[PDB]
């Protein structure tokens, strides 16, 4: 009798790269995930939540009006202008439909958050593109135009109270620089990220992503960065990180709503991440988060670029939200030595702020 929501809309496939049809952020990323849900017959077990466009008023919850106006103008640009405008950012391609698709993925998530916080569904999954977590207040970055998960947290605050406590768990393989920045001075939104770092060398190449960035002002303590260095990470490393850091801090935060920036480019077989998290692994992480916030969980697709890997992985995540038993997880071998060093580094950076860490 608890209902799981699912939002997907084909029109988000229209955002595309007109000079390199093989660019890895592919229209069929969302259609492959959705099709895999039909094959496992999870689709008919969920309630369909419709997509909509975000308003420009809603976009102003996190983004400047200058940044909204430039992306918006690209809907009518000639190809040569689309290319020149795209090159003014760090890793961005743009077509005439890009604007609408970025509006569609945020509006799909506002509707999903609204269904949760009125008690129409218990939890929800959002099969959307282009992704959001690199987008800054003032600019686009790394295939992202608007920060969908940040906009979703402010929209949720706007339909409840302003200080509603939102936990954002970001398990995409890259650091969510735009999201950290948007809430760095905020104690109402808890940002927890796992990400490949390599002493600042992995994308997005900034030392903002190290464990010593714990937040500013009244937000000191509410930013948790868990960086990996020098190892091909997998299910052991992520199970230990939840067990020691994510779940203690998050229980102590006691969120009223949980957003997952759910990128699957740390999954075994991705051509960018170099990690080996399994679909079983992602399922267990989902299952653990389900214990927070009276189960109010929203799963947001971010990165992830092996088509088979992202389909199997998110589908396991939907199977957890629907209530199925967690799958057989293999053996938690000891952690790569460097992954232990990483976890201890976060415990020492955050134990002054969280009484459940030492
Ligand atoms: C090594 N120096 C030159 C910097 C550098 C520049 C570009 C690229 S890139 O073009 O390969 N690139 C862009 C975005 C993503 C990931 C997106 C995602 O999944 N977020 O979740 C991957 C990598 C590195
Ligand atoms: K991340
Ligand atoms: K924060
Ligand atoms: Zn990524």
């Amino acid at each position: 009798s608890p209902i799981t929501g699912l939002v997907y809309d084909q029109r988000m496939m229209l955002h595309h790269n007109m000079w390199d049809s093989h660019h890895p952020e592919l229209p069929q990323r969302i259609s492959r995930i959705f099709s895999r849900h039909e094959e496992l017959r999870l689709l008919s077990r969920c309630h369909r939540i419709p997509a909509r466009l975000a308003t420009e008023e809603e976009l102003a919850l996190c983004h400047s009006s200058k940044h909204i106006s430039i992306i918006k103008s690209s809907e009518h640009m000639k190809p040569r202008d689309l290319n020149r405008l795209g090159d003014e950012y760090n890793s961005i391609f743009i077509s005439n439909e890009s604007y609408t698709c970025a509006l569609l993925a945020a509006g799909s998530c506002f509707n999903s958050a609204q269904a949760i916080l009125t008690g129409q569904v218990r939890n929800a999954v959002a099969i959307v593109r282009p992704p959001g977590h690199h987008a800054e207040k003032d600019t686009a970055c790394g295939f992202c135009f608007f920060n969908t998960a940040a906009l979703t947290a402010r929209y949720a605050q706007s339909i409840t109270r302003e200080s509603l406590r939102v936990l954002i768990v970001d398990w995409d393989v890259h650091h969510g620089n735009g999201t950290q920045h948007i809430f760095e001075e905020d104690d109402s939104v808890l940002y927890i990220s796992l990400h490949r770092y390599e002493d600042g060398a992995f994308f997005p190449n900034s030392e903002d992503a190290n464990y010593d960035k714990v937040g500013l002002g009244k937000g000191r303590g509410y930013n948790v960065n868990i960086p990996w260095n020098g190892g091909k990470m997998g299910d052991p490393e992520y199970m230990a990180a939840f067990h020691h850091l994510v779940m203690p801090i998050a229980r102590e935060f006691a969120p009223e709503l949980v957003l997952v920036s759910a990128g699957f480019d740390a999954a075994r077989g991705d051509p960018l991440g170099g990690f080996q998290v399994t679909p079983e692994g992602y399922a267990h992480l989902t299952h653990q988060l389900m214990s927070l916030a009276a189960g109010r969980v929203l799963i947001i697709l971010e990165g992830g670029y092996n088509l088979t890997s992202i389909s199997e992985s998110m589908s396991m995540c939907t199977s957890m939200l629907l209530g199925d038993s967690p799958p057989s997880l293999d053996h938690l071998t000891p952690l790569k030595t460097s992954a232990t060093v990483s976890i201890n580094n976060v415990l020492r950076a955050h134990a002054p702020f969280w009484s459940s860490l030492r």
